[PDB]
């Protein structure tokens, strides 16, 4: 039907945005040569960071549990090394392939520019189904999956940074960090930097299971709270009163419904591949997460009647894809309902969907900067394992103490020039104030520089989209941003 | 009366109660029965040391001699790395003691929350019989040994002062390594911590491990779920407390319990011990050992015939050697809380007479810890290559500034002109603090946040596992407990 | 799976005490129709064209016979075909083995693991 490889979209992308933004560097270019050489070193430059830079194809061996002999496909692409480390991914699926992992390596480089995280784009896979192996195979095909990157610089603190994706986690990252720090990076002080999406116990940032879920309402949070963009929805500013539905009840699913449910907005329907249930009065999202977590699914909620037609087509004020690639396609595309399409998933969007998307005034927030609080916070895990310390070990009680020293002075300053004959004003922090001090721990610190993240990025998008003025085309806008940044690094820094 | 290796019986009955838990949060693919061998499995790893370096390096005397030295330094555990430990300079090392310490110091960082293994070395030799360039000669020829063999690093092993050594013995080891192995490691002078400020060191160090112990106190005497168990009021107020050795974890655990209220009612040592109800003064005590060689002679204390540790009070603060009160004199103690100030000062016949006699007893691997918790703090005071606040003091001066004259301009704004102006200042405590802005401050925060929340861990399984007053029990199996999740998960 | 001699009677006894088959799938191709499948028509259809592809009240199975989603899986066709390859991919609770063998040992394994019931053929087929 519809559906391309994502390796062409994201190439497509980038040659919309660099054709658009190759005039504004040709300009800003403070190189002692002429307009010609100067065009001529922009288009050169870009003709660069399109492609991946260096792909390694791994085919290690393996001793199953049986005692059988299997050979192990694998796959690292990374996409771009302008600033070291790279980035990226490691999934664990028979549908991998070089063209896979080279797409989404060059859109974890876009990503990370979106949301300013110095780190070069990178994507692993492998070609087993872990649902096939046991606990104790995965982890001598991860194990010696990180032996193999070490030794040819596919992996490493300040080399590449991998993380956790399909059908891997925080075990999988867990015996990533171990390999390597025990063998190939045995005298690396930083040897647990080397990955990001690990336990707590093994060098993990806390808010890391909540972090692309919470980006992904931060995101929104920014453009639904934006009169100039939302007077052309035809809605008003604000969660309050607006409705949202949800693809995929996973982890980013199951978070984002959280964090918009407790800002005012309402759940209506959220669907899976198993199924879909509506409820058109809302929908609760510690019910649905407690009967997920219970029955497996989310098929049979008492609190919400199934719904037969199909989930992307709900009519709705918000659309939330969280799951599979190219979702909406220019056939269904003609049948949303939902005004905003918060992307919280890696390509969920033909570009011929886009098309239809921007000719009926449908606001839709790209992946690469929706889909990026994840990345975001493992940034900040990656500079936790620098750090050797946890955020606000060493700050948590002096700014706690300073706090209650400024309320204390304020209040000893107004009794004496309204309290000198008797009484107090006590001056005590707010009901809001006060759970932030009491339960004051690195979470608060990593949500905080992620809503940072996500509050400056939105207005860097909104700044593009309004100077090329491409309406409500913020994928447009996220990639011209991205490849300026990008190339930023690149002229500044000389040849070779 | 004596006792060896208590240590050994600390870890078998806190891994006998912590098992039932362990198992239940294994969340591995296995088998209840086989998840219950991995618990046990892991346990058999922690309990003994991994590695242990024995050691004979020879050095040269000054009259032109030839001496070989023995040392040894053993690392208990390594699954936090580097590993955290002390240097002893004694004629009675032994590598069954080292080892011994060197468990003690993997519990106690996890208590505290330190994220660093055990170790400690150990010299054998007595340093009055050497000069001070004979002792650098023999300082820096053993950090080459351990440099060589894996045994001090940045992120291998970063050694500390102990008994017989100090700021002195610890410059020298940055700058044997700085010179040498670690020449092009840019993090080199982490490599030990304890170091004078001039190289490397931290602020608020000396005053650390003092400081700890009052905390360690601080959070247990105002908590009236334990108090009312042992029969006294909650807070520092009115109490009388008796610091046995007057070291410098004594002089400093002084000086911050009389400043909240303590008063010292007796302090023995090694040669006497001062007496006096009314209550002495840490400073007058301080200056007048700082002139002489010991506090025997004090003006303001009688002379104190008889055990130290027995003085008629509410807190003893062993603060000296090692099993001072044992089951000998375990009943004829009168103090009826015992902050151990010094690494197993208590025997364990001694921890059930005063378990069954309701007496409260500070673990040493959590009151003991505030020097160690520090030295965490000059470790990453190392990494970061600049000290605490020298990029934050005065842009969170002005701050609390702008914030007061918020409320100010506010406030007069709403009010009017008409009656006055509304001065915003702050507190004699808040002006002291924001103009006497110090990385010691920051150093002594951090400190007493560790301990408040460390307390609260120890007081939340003694509690759960209805273990009372024994506390010790409690600390080795949050100890046990956080060491063997990370041995767990890691595969 | 293998609308032979037992196959035929095996859904006709089912579909008569109120189970619904869903798919029926041969060496040839696999129909499915999760509303059921009469037997009956199906006997007949099968009579007259010596095969079930085509079956005008059902739809072409284009995927494995075996991984079906569904409750009561009955391998009566050729031998190992659960093998550890699609045994992982089973989604039936139980697997009536209609057939000699028809799984491998190895399979037995994670089918035990995986808490799918697997009636053996030496009872089931006799
Ligand atoms: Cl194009
Ligand atoms: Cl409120
Ligand atoms: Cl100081
Ligand atoms: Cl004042
Ligand atoms: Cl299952
Ligand atoms: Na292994
Ligand atoms: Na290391
Ligand atoms: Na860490
Ligand atoms: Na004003
Ligand atoms: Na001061
Ligand atoms: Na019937
Ligand atoms: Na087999």
């Amino acid at each position: 039907e519809d559906d391309p490889n994502f390796f062409k979209m994201v190439e497509g992308f980038f040659d919309r945005g660099a054709s658009i933004v190759e005039d504004k560097l040709v300009k800003d270019l403070r190189t002692q040569e002429s307009e010609e050489q100067k065009r001529n070193r922009v288009r050169g430059i870009l003709r660069i960071i399109k492609p991946c830079n260096h792909v390694l194809s791994l085919s290690f061996p393996i001793r199953r549990d049986d005692g059988s002999w299997e050979v192990i496909e694998g796959y690292r692409a990374q996409h771009s090394q302008h600033r070291t480390p790279c980035k990226g991914g490691i999934r664990y699926s028979t549908d991998v392939s070089v063209d896979e992992v080279k797409a989404l390596a060059s859109l974890m480089t876009y990503k990370c520019a979106v949301v300013d995280v110095p780190f070069g784009g990178a994507k692993a896979g492998v070609k087993i189904n872990p649902k096939n192996y046991t606990e104790n195979e995965l982890e001598k095909i991860t194990r010696r999956f990180t032996m193999e990157l070490a030794k040819k610089g596919f992996i490493g603190p300040g080399v590449d940074v991998p993380a956790p994706d399909m059908n891997t986690g925080e075990r999988e990252m867990s015996w990533i960090a171990d390999t390597y720090a025990s063998t190939i990076g045995h005298y690396d002080i930083n040897a647990h930097a080397c990955v990001t999406g690990k336990p707590i116990s093994q060098g993990g940032i806390h808010g890391r299971i909540s972090a692309t879920g919470r980006g992904v309402f931060h995101g929104i949070e920014n453009f639904i709270n934006e009169a100039s963009y939302m007077s052309i929805l035809g809605m008003t500013p604000g969660f309050r009163d607006k409705t949202f539905v949800v693809q995929g009840f996973g982890n980013v699913g199951l978070h984002s419904m959280r964090y918009l449910h407790r800002f005012g907005a309402k759940c209506i329907a959220v669907g899976e591949s198993d199924g879909s249930i509506w409820n058109p009065d809302g929908i609760d999202p510690k019910e649905l997460e407690d009967f997920k977590l219970q029955h497996g699914s989310i098929l049979g909620f008492p609190k919400a009647k199934p719904y037969e037609g199909s989930i992307l087509e709900v009519d709705c004020d918000i659309l939330i894809p969280a799951a599979t690639e190219k979702q909406l396609t220019k056939s269904n595309a003609p049948r949303v309902k939902a005004k905003i399409i918060a992307e919280g998933a890696n390509g969920p969007t033909t570009p011929e969907a886009d098309k239809i998307f921007l000719e009926r005034n449908i606001l839709v927030i790209p992946d690469l900067y929706l889909n990026a609080g994840g990345v975001t916070v493992s940034y900040f895990e990656w500079l936790k394992n620098l750090n050797h310390v946890s955020y606000g070990r060493l700050t948590f009680k002096y700014e706690r103490d300073s706090n209650y020293h400024l309320l204390l002075s304020v209040q000893e300053s107004l009794e004496r020039k309204f309290g000198k004959h008797g009484g107090t004003i006590p001056i005590v922090p707010t009901a809001e104030f006060q759970d932030s001090i009491s339960g004051a721990s690195e979470k608060d610190i990593v949500h905080s520089a992620l809503a940072y993240t996500m509050e400056r990025s939105a207005r860097q998008i909104m700044h593009t989209a309004m100077k090329y003025n491409l309406g409500l085309d913020l994928r447009t806008a996220a990639y011209v941003n991205a490849i300026e940044k990008v190339f930023k690094v690149y002229s500044e820094a000389g040849v070779t």
